[PDB]
Parts: C-alpha cells; sequence; structure tokens
C-alpha cells in the first residue's frame, strides 16, 4: 500500500499486540485467582461438612 | 489533501475496536467469575446450613 | 504532522482511560459485593452452629 | 529512520506507556482484591471449624 496506509497499519498492528499481550495477561490472572478461589471453596467446604 | 486528518481518524477508528473489544471481553469474565462465585457460595452454604 | 501525532494520542487515552475506570469500578463493586455475600453467609453459619 | 516511522514510533511508545500504566493498575488492583477474598475466607473457615 502506500507509505501513509502502510504506517496507519504498522501503528495499528504494534498496538494491537500490546493491547493483545496485556488483555491475555489480565485474563489470564483473572482466571486464576477466580480458579483458586473455587478450589479454597471446594476444599474448605468439604472440610466443614466432614466435621459438622 | 486530507488524507493525514483521515488516515489518523482511521487508526484511531480501528483502534478504539480493539479496545473496545477487549474491555468488553475483560468485563464479561469478571461478571461471570463474580457471578460463579456467588452461586458457588450461596448453593455451599445452604449444603451446610441443611446438615447444621 | 506532529500535532496529529499528538491528537492521535490524546484521543486513544480518552478512551483507555474511560475504560480502565469502568474495568477498577467492576472490580471494586464485585469485590466488594462477594465479601460482603461471603460475610453474611458465614454469620447464618455461625449463628446455625 | 525517517520523519513518518519516527511518528509512528512516537505514536506507539507514547501509547504504550499509558497501555502498561493502565494495565499495572488493574493487574495490582485485582491482586489486592483476590488476596483480600482468601483471607476473608481462610479467616471465616477458621473461625467456623473453631465454632463446631
Amino acid at each position: 500500500g502506500s507509505i501513509i496506509n502502510e504506517t496507519a497499519d504498522d501503528i495499528v498492528y504494534r498496538l494491537t499486540v500490546i493491547i493483545d499481550d496485556r488483555y491475555e495477561s489480565l485474563k489470564n490472572l483473572i482466571t486464576l485467582r477466580a480458579d483458586r478461589l473455587e478450589m479454597i471453596i471446594n476444599d474448605n467446604v468439604s472440610t466443614i461438612l466432614a466435621s459438622g
């Protein structure tokens, strides 16, 4: 494409990579922490039920 | 010509779509995990109460 | 062209900030709600034995 | 090395700084709230188990 069109594509591409990376990191963190809370709750409920 | 102004608008437009899409995805994920945890907590508490 | 770069950065910063504040509010409100739900349910359990 | 390339690099760099800053803030907030939830769940479960 033209110089200006390619520059625009370059800017959008590079920032999309940055945005996607940070997004994936936050998604993974939210998933990890939520998953752990569910694991903890599951284990704790089992322990409580086994105690009364 | 006006191509520089138009290209700037296109860059902003394209990245806005990306930014918004990732935002919605995180918003939905956070909401989903929050809802899941609330239901899990409420269900488990009922089970515990039904046992004493 | 330099003012164009500033315009792009400014406009996108405004949108980035808007979505950022929305997520911050969501996270805070949902976490607050979960803490309340957890404590309320625990109180019920403690009051039941 | 050109004016157009330096401009693209400039735009990408400046927005990356912004994106990174907001990312770190959200990361820290999620971590903080998740840590609090684990502590509150841990505290309450220990209390329940110690009460019956």
